[PDB]
């Protein structure tokens, strides 16, 4: 019924991707976001396991539902005349990543080391499940302050993973890779990578790489802040041009520059003053 399950608090964000509310359950008190999409506004529609239509944001968040704190989790979801009403796991206090790095700037590589592994291990779970999440970035990343954990958000853009050429995409394009750019072809596992090297340098510079296509094409990286050189050399790999010249997830996490990760625990007490 909705109206007697959840009382609907503030606007958190909106975009196309639609408008995201705090709101409580009802039953229990428990923190959650209330996420309104608009039919017209879906381009990619999905097949539920028992054969009803639903957005395939809402397919693949069911697909990724776990006990796993890396990925949002899809609590519950509406079908309106002309929307979609989705009910969302809200951890509280909460800070998107994008507002974080915004308001401390670049973040000390200790810091982005534990952040950028959790990213990791999220994507990795979602590609495990069979899902792409497309749309890797700051402000798709959502920090649980009191735990040190992060949590990947908003799937509206998300495909099933395959291991065919991707021709279409709807993510952010600062984040999208040269193939894309340029032909208009991608691979999920290497574009996703590509967007990682794009997220990584963010964290440690305080900003995205490139602005421009032509930019993105030439692929090469300018360090604005000092950075240390095994950071670079990720950074530099994740963002070569030629796809299978790019580190696999497992390259990543064995990178000199992953070693010694904080837990997520030690991570809030260091850098988030818990
Ligand atoms: N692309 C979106 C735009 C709104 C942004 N705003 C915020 C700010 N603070 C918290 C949240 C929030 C809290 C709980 C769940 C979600 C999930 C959103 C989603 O899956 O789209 C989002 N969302 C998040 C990223």
């Amino acid at each position: 019924p909705l109206e007697s399950q959840y009382q609907v608090g503030p606007l958190l964000g909106s975009g196309g991707f639609g408008s995201v509310y705090s709101g409580i359950r009802v039953s229990d008190n428990l923190p959650v976001a209330i996420k309104h999409v608009e039919k017209d506004r879906i381009s990619d529609w999905g097949e539920l396991p028992n054969g009803t239509r639903v957005p395939m944001e809402v397919v693949l968040l069911k697909k990724v539902s776990s006990g796993f704190s890396g990925v949002i989790r899809l609590l519950d979801w509406f079908e309106r005349p002309d929307s979609f009403v989705l009910i969302l796991e809200r951890p509280e206090p909460v800070q998107d990543l994008f507002d974080f790095i915004t308001e401390r700037g670049a973040l000390q590589e200790e810091l982005a080391r534990s952040f950028f592994w959790q990213v990791l291990e999220a994507v990795r779970h979602c590609h495990n499940c069979g899902v792409l999440h497309r749309d890797i970035k700051d402000e798709n990343i959502l920090i649980d302050l009191n735990r040190g954990e992060l949590k990947l958000i908003d799937f509206g853009s998300g495909a099933l993973l395959k291991d065919t050429v991707y021709t279409d995409f709807d993510g952010t394009r600062v984040y999208s890779p040269p193939e894309w750019i340029r032909y208009h072809r991608y691979h999920g596992r290497s574009a996703a990578v590509w967007s990682l090297g794009i997220l990584l340098y963010d964290m440690v510079c305080g900003d995205i790489p490139f602005e421009h296509d032509e930019e993105i094409i030439r692929g090469q990286v300018f360090f604005r802040q000092r950075v240390s050189s095994e950071c670079q050399h990720l950074i530099r790999w994740c963002l070569a041009l030629r796809p299978s010249d790019r580190p696999t997830f497992e390259e990543i996490q064995n990178h000199p520059w992953m070693q010694d990760v904080l837990l997520p625990q030690e991570t809030a007490e260091i850098h988030l003053h818990s």
